[PDB]
């Protein structure tokens, strides 16, 4: 499913990935309530679950 980046986020750890507000990301894993794995363009990593909104 797709998610919308509500805020920009700069990765701060190896598992994280950076995104820009307005970006449309592919949701890969939402099993964690605080961090969701997403694919941003061609990169994959975690971003705060609260910073994205499911479109589906």
């Amino acid at each position: 499913e797709l998610v919308l980046a509500l805020y920009d986020y700069q990765e701060k750890s190896p598992a994280e990935v950076t995104m820009k507000k307005g970006d449309i990301l592919t949701l890969l894993n939402s099993t964690n309530k605080d961090w969701w794995k997403v694919e941003v363009n061609d990169r994959q990593g975690f971003v705060p679950a609260a910073y994205v909104k499911k479109l589906d």
